């Protein structure tokens, strides 16, 4: 075809490989144009969900989406382990937790995921994923009043979280140490599933196995053009799960919800 | 997966299979009942995209998928048919028009059409594959005061929607029997593709063979879930244009509307 949009995507993987920013090097300010520039083609809502799949999915586009993406996960990564090293030793920790670039859209993407789950405050959520910044767990408690339980597969990355948590004094959020397999000692009403708890396929197939059909379990994806950030969940992912309603973002919101139920 | 929608859209599938009736011969009145239980799934709000595609692409579906085509198309076109014939007989070709089960629904569709495509009274439009209501034409005109040429392919069909325009008193509607090739020594500001004109590929193909970049050109599709009634136009079909707009339909509105342009 002839979108526009290929030679802008083309233009930014070309500075991304030829600048060949490494994880411990890059200079999170320093790229953050780069991070808009990305997220302007993401966000932009006059292209519709076939056209992006034909950009996307085009053979002669894997390699610049593969850059874009290694790209906006490693900046994501880099800009959390930053943001809760700066918490844990801020003399105003919320404040500090508020200034993190995401928190708005989180704000955002929580209150739509909350209507589609039916939060209730003193309802028990366990998050598969929590990372350094385990913000998501920390606003299900501050926010909707849950109790919860963050899941982190790596040792040191789940001790940071936890000293994040101690330094917020957030009620209710405790850290358990391992994969989504540690769901099997846990009881809950709510399970979410972060954008980057991978492998996808395996992560429900054990879902599967510890929950029963009446847990509410939401995941998060991405459709549209902003699948150029990540690789969406795909529905033989979710094989042994129905779908029961989604939520598509706007605004600067990158994630789509998805609330879905273990098959009988 | 265990959507409930399947085992409704087996149970639909089995009710045709049941008919005795082939579908080019049944009575229209006595089927108008299938035809509602098929929409309440094509138009229910809450399957998304994804799991339509689930549904509709799954193996063990493609027999009850064809069926409901099969049916649907046969359905609409001796719909047409009859509406034809009766506008053509009545003392009240206006009223007998606005009485088309469909009429309310396309006055919906081109209300969105007409902004999509930007619609201005005294523009030339040209509309592919008239049939015997050329209803989308007859609108063009005598809401939208646009000029037309309704393309026909079938001779008997042709003379058929001429009657039905003169019958009806319309001005500034046209109708050319042949084919898409036939645009090629016209002047116009919007070409619309019917929903019918087949075969996609070829039809596409000439268009873009006789078109300029600055003609918009809007195609009619299904997507989600009304993908039931009918095959989606593909993106290998629009090979050589871009889409630079799509309406997606709401309430019993069972076309998505696309605006694309011609590729440099
Ligand atoms: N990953 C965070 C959200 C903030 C971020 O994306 O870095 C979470 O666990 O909710
Ligand atoms: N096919 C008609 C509309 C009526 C119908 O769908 O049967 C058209 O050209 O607009
Ligand atoms: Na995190
Ligand atoms: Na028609």
């Amino acid at each position: 075809s002839c979108y526009i949009y290929w030679d802008k995507i083309k233009r930014i993987a070309s500075r991304l490989e030829g600048m060949n920013y490494h994880f411990d090097e890059m200079d999170t300010s320093g790229v953050m144009p780069l991070l808009d520039e990305i997220e302007e083609i993401a966000h932009d809502s006059t292209i519709d969900f076939e056209s992006a799949k034909h950009i996307l999915d085009d053979a002669e586009m894997n390699h610049a989406l593969s850059l874009i993406r290694k790209f906006y996960v490693n900046l994501g990564m880099k800009l959390q382990m930053e943001k809760a090293q700066e918490v844990i030793e801020s003399d105003s920790p919320w404040e500090t937790l508020r200034s993190f670039y995401f928190y708005p859209r989180y704000l955002e993407l929580l209150k739509n995921e909350a209507a589609l789950g039916r939060f209730r405050r003193g309802e028990r959520a366990v998050f598969i994923g929590g990372g350094p910044l385990p913000l998501t767990g920390i606003l299900l408690s501050h926010v909707y009043g849950m109790r919860v339980n963050v899941v982190e597969i790596e040792p040191d990355i789940a001790e940071l979280s936890r000293k994040v948590i101690e330094g917020l004094g957030v009620d209710g959020v405790n850290v358990i140490t391992g994969d989504e397999t540690v769901i099997d000692g846990l009881e809950f009403d709510v399970l979410m599933v972060a954008a980057l708890a991978e492998p996808k396929r395996r992560v429900f197939r054990n879902i599967h196995r510890y929950v029963d059909t009446e847990t509410r379990i939401i995941y998060r994806t991405y459709t549209g053009m902003r699948a150029i950030l990540y690789a969406p969940v795909s529905d033989d992912d979710i094989t042994g799960f129905r779908r029961a309603g989604v939520v598509l973002p706007s605004g600067k919101v990158n994630n789509t919800s998805v609330l879905v139920f273990k098959c009988p």
